[PDB]
């Protein structure tokens, strides 16, 4: 009935819990899952669901072949109950597309869905299940946005945008949207080099995205936004703990306004939750590749070049799968604070097991707990030979 | 609450966007999708749903063989949720027959579904989920209709029906119902020659249906209906960009009030949109098959037969098997105008691709934006050589 | 809110349309369908859904074979969409048993489930989807029920079972519950002989049930039941259109008080509308075995034991399995009257089919229309050789 | 939008009638059917559902193999509709882990799942579909639950949990909850020796669990909760009819406060209704293994070391297989008492039957009768042959 306002600042972090898990590619083994990628999580106000851009087709089906290409026109951003697989009977397909974002403002939800060719792409904004706005490429090169949720304030809803090269200067826009509307958009301004895939979050102070930098950067850009005054401002991540992949090793000085060197034209989308001593950095435990998954206690790692963890959580041994990582929250929960979660994406299949010509994940995520909880490990649990 | 009433007029089309596709060919080929044909996209208050006459066997069922066939006892009209595939499991069944259409008022939907051998054939009229009123075959030759969405104003929905010949004069009446009863009937008038499966939308000046001529045109039959008079006219698009397919090349004239020669007793259902200098015209890109599909706009279509294309968009490649078209538009959408909508069915199958033993199609939709978005294009997505 | 009363007449009945068709066996070659058999339709106030009693296997499961027998642990009464196959997915159990009824009072719905050895059978009466009484066998001998819909009258529901001989006189009785509870129960009176498997309607008169007699009778027996005062009265249709299968051929002159003799201890479940000019009778067209299904409109069939008929409708040939027939009326239908509805069971597999090892059905349903509508005839559909 | 508080006593329980049966192992021959394990049934105040710890796969994938495993990352909660199987399609996920409890307090349900590796396993608590509390290990030994539903009064939901050795001494907490808060929990007091997987139900006097002793007693542990004044006793159920697995043979004294000795270092999860006169007990037929099960009239069996049966039933035979078993009752049923009811776990595959090499179960359930109602017997049903 009323939008919602972000009045809340974030519960102090202590470890995390298990929040969901779907066992997708299990499951898929043997009943009518879809083939997914690019995973996220989002809440309503009455219920908190999966989220993954579909292949259009499921694991076992032979269409599975292939589907370690981005962008197909077979490919949705569906939605499905909390913790179930993605399947062909439970999904509900949200907009048609190979790059999308979603979120709810308190009275309805708005989600995007980019399609097209490289050179001709174009965004269409839905809000309350119908279509309302749509946006064209303005570079011509593979117009892109989050692939994890927006956040709201009183009914704006910012969201972050690419179009350009992957491996240069790109054409970086922040949009804010009411009901679906355009109210406003600006390029990036800030010392940000490169942006994609921001996984954003939002509190009392504003709302935060740690994004990929995929040309030069190993460490985090941030997109800081003022949803009220429709403003942002842009940096790195300070902390010489790197938490991009691939990646070089952690340094004693990391870099506030320019790309740390030393890996070019690669990346994954990852997360962040940047509050003072409060503050917890997501990454992949290998540097090399996406395996593993761990939380790390950085404080002020914003804005501090020399800050390093005080504790941490292993959430996948780095022996196991990892991908895409992103924040999303409850903001309708009870209490005095916004409870911090993620998501991480278990990819399996191609290109890292190439026995099987699919590529797809599974998900699993947390929460934060004030509580200083045992760690477990949460792999994919799919064992691939079963597949052959 | 309130019977919806067309008071606004057709946004402005300047392109048109993504809005829906199910993938349900690929899907089938491993998961429990029903065959189908003859696909649809009709709006309530609350939210827009596919349908189609189902086949009564899944894809990938021995029963699927024979499944060109037009009219048995195992076919009725189903529903799913927008750009889900027609599963088992999540397709609802609105009656039984082979020949549909379906409507909401704003209070509740009509569905209409003709049964029965050809000579005689009758209608059912369900309201609110039950059967109303029934309608005898009144000349004993295949009565049928629409194979789309219907329209109503303030409660009265008119309908299209023919009897009798396709291949010659038939019998075709105009219905106009209000909560499933008949309120009254009239014989065709007008100058349109022969017509079947009328696609139709509304707006305040009335209700436009764009038919199929059967018999000896190329171009398309118009019936235009006042659903507060309870009276129509109808005519043929003059415009010589011809929309029938198979069809005759374009000419520098068309025909107004009289089939266009070339190709006799064949067609396709197909769709317009005539608002002046914003008419829009749907047609297949080849002039021999079901093959391709695009979108002309050909200022005042309607009634200039010079008239010719001055911008357009790709919809389907003429490498890819297209089918069916017909309009929709969510009447219940916000804002001052009525976005203008269609879908097209992607027939996969017999008789083009007879290495298989079935029929089926997937569905493709757009709605139009008053942006100038790229263009994609949107093939069914399936590998035949899967299901041998 | 309120209980329903029965306060209209039946609709004037001249020709029978389709009302529903699931082609179950057809889907369940390859979807997982479960095994079904005794079928019936029930309406609430907002829905009009499938029932039978499940097998607890879906047909292509291996736990199919057997399926022929009546009375297993496994059997449960399902409900699910009208139209819908019963799927594993889509079924909601009602309770758990081999024998079934069930009606809704317009407040909530009364579902009643026998199960047990021959000798120490049991009902549980459920109300609103709890278990509010319950019934021990008082003969010991498969107490048993309607296997189609009762019927109810503000908030009374009466519903008629069976204990004891198949084959010779056995312990009928009549109950009447309201929100589950006993009101009372009263032992047959009047001239039935043997009652089993009761189809039961209602009208402004009171309630009509019209039942089979396993015994010596091949004119089916009639309970009349008045369920303001809760009694009734008892006897046959005085018709010589004679409606049980197996039966001998029509004489001139049927039977009021007493079985019409030639065939003993077998019989089929049926129904008729005893309307005065406006009564049908349905019934096998086969007078050997469960084949073919017709209407006849046989004017005072009740009463008048010369009466023969004066018209017709095949609803399925002689050349395709039928079963098991029942009566059903949607209560709560806009409109002056009550519609006169229908389904019928066609049995596929054991024992007619024994090339298989399961035994099944699918439904077909009809309600009667004003109009004189053509006749079309609806097979279950499915091909025997598919399932080997 | 009350809490519902502990008003009633139990109904008089004269007989057990059918309450529930899935057939999910029947069923999971051919259907995707999740492998579970621990199930039990719990109510909401508008339905009742089932609920089981899935094992992350189906039973005819590949992935049920070692499904006989206790804790892995791939289990989770799930509830689904009363009597369907567990499906991937209809299971929604309450939580993750491996041992859980879930009851409604009349305004929304509380769901715990435990989850982690043996020496650093945390309790997650869930209310109204959110994690509202954490717990972590407090003696680092498989932190563990009830398994079957907990109970509420006025907000408070008391939950058993128990930390260290399965065979030897423990630490054995009682917590109190209100909206997912710890109110207060306190360590197990009163004469049972050894506590796990309570099964509770409450009424007017208190709430009453049964549990099972893993050490050294085959009679069951009893804690008696006042969820007002939050506190608790404990002792032994007295009878000498010996109600745990495996176990030694009757005598005809039993043991109070202490265990009575035979069989060490195992047992099963069991209930009892205790209710002076109206005492009944639950316990498998076979003292050596989980086969058979049956109830037995007990009078006085809390408190009387010389009480006997002098009446029973009959559930599950002892040539079939039958596992765990636990309390529940609908609380928001309508009447002057609470009904009893109960569910048997029918456990199929290893280790009994190691042809297989999975694990799974399906459930039956009873509820109490004042009849004194017929038994029948009530196996899983599935051939295990099929499988193989
Ligand atoms: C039951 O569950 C519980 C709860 O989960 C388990 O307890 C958890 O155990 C884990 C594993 O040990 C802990 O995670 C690690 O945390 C440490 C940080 O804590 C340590 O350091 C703190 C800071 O110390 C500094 O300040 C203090 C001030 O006093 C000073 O005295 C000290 O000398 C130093 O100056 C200490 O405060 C802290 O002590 C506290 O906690 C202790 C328990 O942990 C306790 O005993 C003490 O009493 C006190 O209370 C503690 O010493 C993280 O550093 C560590 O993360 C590093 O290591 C992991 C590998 O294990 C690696 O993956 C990480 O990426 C990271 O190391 C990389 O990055 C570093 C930063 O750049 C770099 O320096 C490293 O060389 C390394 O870099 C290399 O690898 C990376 C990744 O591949 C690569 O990118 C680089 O390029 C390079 O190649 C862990 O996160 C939890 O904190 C702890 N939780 C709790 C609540 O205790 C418990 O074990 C379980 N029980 C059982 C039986 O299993
Ligand atoms: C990114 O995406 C964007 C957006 O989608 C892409 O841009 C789109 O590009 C497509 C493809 O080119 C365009 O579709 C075509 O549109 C033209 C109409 O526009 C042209 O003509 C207009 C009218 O010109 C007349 O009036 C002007 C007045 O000044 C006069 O000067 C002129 O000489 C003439 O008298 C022009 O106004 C218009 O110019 C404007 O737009 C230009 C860009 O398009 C721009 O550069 C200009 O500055 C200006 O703004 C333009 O010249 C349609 O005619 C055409 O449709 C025909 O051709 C296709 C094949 O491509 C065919 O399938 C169609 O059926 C049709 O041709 C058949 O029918 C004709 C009519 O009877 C007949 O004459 C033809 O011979 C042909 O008939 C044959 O085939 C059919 C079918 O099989 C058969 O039935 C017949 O029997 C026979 O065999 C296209 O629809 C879009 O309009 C355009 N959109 C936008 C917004 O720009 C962009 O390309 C993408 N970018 C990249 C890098 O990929
Ligand atoms: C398009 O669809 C429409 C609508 O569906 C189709 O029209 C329908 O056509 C069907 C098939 O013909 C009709 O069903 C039959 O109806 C007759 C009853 O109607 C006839 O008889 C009436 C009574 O006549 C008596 O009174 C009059 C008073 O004037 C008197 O003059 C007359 O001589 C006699 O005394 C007539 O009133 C009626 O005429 C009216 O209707 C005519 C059209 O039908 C029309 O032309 C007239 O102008 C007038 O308006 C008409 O003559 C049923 O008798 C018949 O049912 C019997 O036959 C079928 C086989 O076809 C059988 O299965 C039935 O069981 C039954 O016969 C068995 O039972 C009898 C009773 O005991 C017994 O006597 C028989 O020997 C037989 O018994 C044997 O078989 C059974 C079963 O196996 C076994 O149990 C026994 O033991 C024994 O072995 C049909 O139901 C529809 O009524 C008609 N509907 C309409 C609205 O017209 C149309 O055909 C379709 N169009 C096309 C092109 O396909
Ligand atoms: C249709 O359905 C109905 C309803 O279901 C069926 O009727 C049911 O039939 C069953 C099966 O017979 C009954 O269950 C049994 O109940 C008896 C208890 O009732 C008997 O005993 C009562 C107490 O007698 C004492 O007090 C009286 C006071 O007057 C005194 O006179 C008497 O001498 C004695 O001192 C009697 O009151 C009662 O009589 C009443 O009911 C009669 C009908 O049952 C009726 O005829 C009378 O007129 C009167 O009304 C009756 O005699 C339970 O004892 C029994 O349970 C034991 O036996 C089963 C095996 O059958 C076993 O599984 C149980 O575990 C248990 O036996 C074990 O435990 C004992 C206790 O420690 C031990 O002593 C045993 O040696 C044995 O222990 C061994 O096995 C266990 C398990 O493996 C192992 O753990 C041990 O270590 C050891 O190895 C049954 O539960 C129902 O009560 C009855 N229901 C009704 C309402 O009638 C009907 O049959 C069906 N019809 C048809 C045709 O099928
Ligand atoms: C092209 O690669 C971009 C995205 O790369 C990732 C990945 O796994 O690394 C998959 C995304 N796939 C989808 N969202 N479908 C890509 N993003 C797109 C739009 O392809 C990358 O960020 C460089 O610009
Ligand atoms: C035993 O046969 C009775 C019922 O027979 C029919 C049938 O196909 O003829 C199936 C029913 N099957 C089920 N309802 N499950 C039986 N009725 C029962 C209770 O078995 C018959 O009416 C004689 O008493
Ligand atoms: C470790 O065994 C415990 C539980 O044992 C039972 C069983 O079938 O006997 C399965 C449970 N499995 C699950 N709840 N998943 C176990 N409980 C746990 C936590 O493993 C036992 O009570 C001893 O402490
Ligand atoms: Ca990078
Ligand atoms: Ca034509
Ligand atoms: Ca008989
Ligand atoms: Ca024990």
């Amino acid at each position: 009935r009323n939008f919602n306002n972000l009045t809340k600042g974030l519960c102090t972090i202590n470890s995390w819990h298990i929040y969901g898990k779907d066992n997708a590619v299990r499951i898929g083994e043997s009943s009518d899952v879809l083939v997914t990628r690019e995973p996220y999580v989002s809440c309503d106000p009455d219920e908190c669901r999966f989220y993954a851009l579909s292949q259009g087709t499921t694991i076992r089906g032979k269409h599975s072949n292939g589907t370690i290409h981005d962008r197909s026109q077979y490919r949705a951003l569906i939605s499905w109950p909390l913790s179930s697989p993605p399947t062909v009977y439970n999904s509900r397909v949200e907009c048609i597309g190979w790059s999308s974002t979603s979120c709810h403002d308190g009275k309805s939800r708005m989600s995007i869905c980019i399609s097209g060719p490289n050179n001709n792409a174009s965004a269409v904004v839905w809000y309350n299940r119908r279509p309302v706005a749509e946006i064209n490429t303005w570079a011509r090169n593979i117009l892109r946005t989050q692939e994890s949720e927006c956040v709201c304030h009183n009914g704006v809803c910012p969201v972050v945008f690419t179009d350009g090269s992957a491996t240069g200067p790109a054409d970086t826009r922040i949009y804010y949207f009411k009901e679906g509307k355009i109210l406003k958009w600006e390029s990036l301004t800030g010392t940000a080099k490169h942006i994609e895939e921001c996984s954003c979050y939002g509190e009392r102070t504003g709302i935060t995205c740690t994004c990929r930098d995929n040309w030069q950067g190993s460490n985090r850009p941030v997109i800081q936004i003022d949803p009220v005054a429709m403003t942002h401002t842009s940096q790195y991540i300070c902390s010489p703990v790197l938490t991009d992949n691939p990646r070089p090793n952690d340094p004693n000085i990391g870099k506030c306004n320019d790309p740390y060197p030393g890996n070019n034209n690669n990346g994954v989308k990852g997360f962040s939750y940047l509050d003072g001593a409060n503050t917890w950095l997501g990454r992949t435990i290998s540097t090399a590749s996406r395996s593993g998954y761990e939380m790390l206690k950085v404080p002020n790692a914003l804005t501090d070049d020399r800050s390093k963890p005080i504790q941490g959580q292993t959430i996948v041994l780095n022996a196991d799968w990892s991908g895409y990582s992103g924040s999303f929250m409850d903001y309708w929960a009870e209490g005095d604070c916004y409870r911090a979660c993620f998501y991480v994406e278990l990819i399996r299949g191609r290109p890292k097991e190439d026995k099987v010509w699919w590529t797809s994940n599974s998900i699993v995520s947390m929460c934060s707990s004030t509580e200083f909880l045992g760690q477990w490990n949460w792999p994919d649990g799919a064992k691939i030979e079963y597949f052959l």
